[PDB]
């Protein structure tokens, strides 16, 4: 499997109004062939940024939601962002462990 | 729950080296009480770092592991590190969607 982390700057202040976007997006991805799951992560200290960390069985499967599903699902959105950057990390999983 | 992020600096070449480090390792966190798991990410595009994403329960549990048994899981290892620098990145999990 991959992980894609899109690594977004916040300006000061605006932490909730951007963590409020995502709040039901989740019907936008979690359907999605080869999707493994996504997780908003709140920056608490040593990184300002949030970090929206999505895992995927293939690079593919991201790609074909990034490029056809995750469009289409801002049809009736502003394209407004809050967030002042962004940048897309990915990687690929070596090792998983469970709890 | 909350999530603490390692990106661990690693000279070229020596990924392997620290990747076979890393997969004698579940045993040094597994079972500690309010881990949720941890995945070792290996960097592809956009980050030079590795990733060690692990996850709990609670900050407070995250804390007990890394000053008890983290340390204890050291005893009877002679090996230089082959990481040069660590930064910790430490999370809140606002959203968590399944796939
Ligand atoms: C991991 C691959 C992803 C990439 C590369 C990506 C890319 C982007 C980019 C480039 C922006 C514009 C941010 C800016 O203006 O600086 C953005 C915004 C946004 N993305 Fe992501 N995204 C990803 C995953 C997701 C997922 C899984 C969701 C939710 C299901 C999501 C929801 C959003 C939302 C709600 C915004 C609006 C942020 C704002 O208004 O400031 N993204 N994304
Ligand atoms: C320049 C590029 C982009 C801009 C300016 C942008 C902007 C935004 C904004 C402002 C929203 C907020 C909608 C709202 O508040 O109601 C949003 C939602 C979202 N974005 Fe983007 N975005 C970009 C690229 C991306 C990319 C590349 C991805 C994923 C690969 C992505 C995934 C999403 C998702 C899943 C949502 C949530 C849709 C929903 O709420 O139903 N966006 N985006
Ligand atoms: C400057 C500080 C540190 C140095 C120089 C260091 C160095 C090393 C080295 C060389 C190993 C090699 C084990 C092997 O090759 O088999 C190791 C293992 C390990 N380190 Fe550290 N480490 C440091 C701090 C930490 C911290 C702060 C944590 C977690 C809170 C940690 C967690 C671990 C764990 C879990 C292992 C694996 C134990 C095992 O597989 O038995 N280390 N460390
Ligand atoms: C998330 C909290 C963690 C922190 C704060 C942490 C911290 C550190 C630090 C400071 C080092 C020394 C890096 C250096 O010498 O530049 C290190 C090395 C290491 N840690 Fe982590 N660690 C964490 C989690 C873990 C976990 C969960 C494992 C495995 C179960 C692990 C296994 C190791 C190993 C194998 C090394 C040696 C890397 C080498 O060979 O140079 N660590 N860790
Ligand atoms: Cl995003
Ligand atoms: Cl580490």
């Amino acid at each position: 499997p991959v992980v894609k982390i899109n690594a977004i700057e916040v300006p000061a202040g605006a932490g909730p109004e951007l963590e409020k976007r995502f709040a039901h997006s989740a019907h936008a991805v979690e359907n999605s062939p080869g999707f493994l799951g996504f997780q908003l992560l709140r920056p608490v200290k040593g990184e300002e940024r949030y970090f929206v960390v999505t895992h995927w069985e293939s690079d593919e499967a991201f790609q074909a939601w990034a490029n056809g599903p995750a469009i289409a699902a801002h049809a009736g959105h502003r394209a407004n962002p809050v967030a002042t950057g962004a940048s897309l990390l990915e990687f690929e999983v070596v090792l998983d462990v469970g709890g």
